[PDB]
């Protein structure tokens, strides 16, 4: 009943029931639309066993989304390469976007989650007091009226959309609240469930973790759901290794001080108890 | 293994394993977060069969949405009632907009889908070439991109949100197209099963179809994905006469001629065949 069969499975499904589909890479892939999963966030912490997920990388993006920022050169320094080729000055220039700065990836996570409608111009304009705080109002409504069905944060911005680098895979998010209990769901509007996925998962659930840690809540379910789930045609020796190996317990993941504002929340806060994965496994990443 | 055991299952399991969660409208629910069902729509249209579905209202209101209305009034004319109370006096009044003409439910479907971004003013103001036109724009992607993995309208606009007198209950739609046939993805936020669900299984459809027919493909899946999927405490005894009413086969869903363009659908162009539900039930409308 280990949650991480959950992904395991869907890897399977896609195996066996998906569907050819090319893609705008050019690399193919085996695709299903339409999944969904629930990872239980009580007591544990859903970060994939089967191989080592990059957590220094979730963390450091997570507190980079939170500071607003769509400079790619920020994270990197962090040894979190992860949104580099993203920025990079031929790719910006492949998508017309020469006059652009090495980094910027245009109106991303950042800067929707800080100041959704606010006019972009470059990554390191100054946005203060423009757009919505989408990030600080679900906050405030969690604390004020947890009962509110409409609790959502949403990167998929249509008037945006032609300066990102890479549209959001992460459309939007929802946030539920019963039982003192704080839930969060994705929609993944497309997803590499090889490379992506596993990382994705990871982020979503410590996010939660952060705003029930804030709000006084205790985690309750990361409700993870897939558009175009998807294997790229050189995953597939690498997940079927991966399909292999038994699930180890997923660790803890402990907030070691009372933080009050999520602005607040610095990378020696956290720390991952008992994650004892097996090894990593090279997914290359398709661009 | 008909589909509209879906329905009936997440009904169930709503009944059997929900929680109690106040609401907004005070009513009070038993609530479920995240739900996902699959309905085919290949050979049939998943028009529910337990209860009488007003199919009219459906079909009336997405040409509505697709003439980019906000006007509740122009829909009650064709006898189709379902926004009146969102646009009363009294509802607008209650939320601040006693400056609004009765009928303008503000910036939600038909500006979003049809104008994203641009600047709302009332529900008849001329907004000809303001924003984005995410309908016609997925239709066009469809037929010179149908691998593409970011074909989503998305009717969530968080700077639009306080205008709203209902923010979106279906805040996103993806569409995919693997094999011929187009799919599409709901995301809806807040789920009234008894009332809206339905109903709304029925719209989405309904728009996959249209779509499907003007860009030369065969109808796939309706994939319904739920945040809050929640029964009013006063639909309990109205859903447990319904499940217990046998399914029929659904209907078909006749296009009578050739459309070319999504703006060209009428009424009369749509015939529902082999209908045969069971009998209405009344449902009364938490507001
Ligand atoms: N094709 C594709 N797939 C993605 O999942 C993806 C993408 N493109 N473009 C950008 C992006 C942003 N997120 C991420 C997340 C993790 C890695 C990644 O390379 N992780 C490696 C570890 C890298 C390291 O250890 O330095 C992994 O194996 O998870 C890259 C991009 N994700
Ligand atoms: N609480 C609530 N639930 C909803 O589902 C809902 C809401 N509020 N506010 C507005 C709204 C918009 N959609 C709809 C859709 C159908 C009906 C409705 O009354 N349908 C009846 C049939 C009405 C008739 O036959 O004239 C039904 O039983 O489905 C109302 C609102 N939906
Ligand atoms: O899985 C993903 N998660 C992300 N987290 O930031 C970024 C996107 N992706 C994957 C999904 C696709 O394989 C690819 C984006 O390509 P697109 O769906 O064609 O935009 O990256
Ligand atoms: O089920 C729904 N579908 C809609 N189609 O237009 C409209 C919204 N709803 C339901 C969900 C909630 O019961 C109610 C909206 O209330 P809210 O989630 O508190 O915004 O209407």
């Amino acid at each position: 009943r280990h949650g991480e069969l959950q992904y395991l499975r869907q890897v399977e499904h896609i195996l066996r029931c998906g569907f050819k589909k090319e893609d705008r890479t050019g690399t193919g892939t085996l695709s299903v639309f339409g999944m969904q999963a629930r990872y239980s966030l009580r007591d544990e912490f859903p970060l994939l066993t089967t191989k080592r997920v990059f957590w220094k990388g979730v963390l450091e993006e997570l507190l980079w989304f939170i500071k607003g920022s769509t400079n790619a050169k920020e994270l990197s320094s962090k040894g979190v390469r992860i949104w580099d080729a993203n920025g990079s000055r031929d790719f910006l220039d492949s998508l017309g976007f020469s006059a652009r700065q090495e980094g910027d990836l245009g109106p991303v996570y950042g800067f929707q989650w800080r100041h959704f409608g606010a006019e972009y111009k470059d990554m390191d304009s100054d946005y203060s007091g423009q757009g919505v705080d989408q990030l600080q109002k679900v906050i405030d409504t969690i604390k004020t009226n947890p009962d509110d069905r409409r609790i959502i944060m949403c990167a998929w911005n249509p008037k945006d959309l032609p300066l990102m680098a890479l549209p959001p895979c992460h459309a939007l998010c929802q946030f539920y609240v019963v039982n003192g209990e704080l839930s969060c769901q994705l929609y993944q509007r497309s997803g590499d469930m090889g490379l992506g996925v596993p990382f994705n998962i990871a982020s979503y659930a410590l996010l939660t973790y952060m705003i029930a840690h804030i709000t006084g809540l205790q985690p309750g379910d990361f409700v993870h759901t897939l558009g175009d789930a998807h294997i790229y045609l050189n995953h597939i020796e690498p997940l079927k290794i991966q399909l292999q190996r038994e699930p180890r317990p997923f660790p803890k993941l402990k907030i070691l001080r009372k933080v009050e504002t999520i602005d607040d929340f610095k990378v020696e806060d956290f720390q991952i108890e008992g994650y004892n994965p097996h090894p990593t496994i090279k997914m290359e990443m398709a661009v």
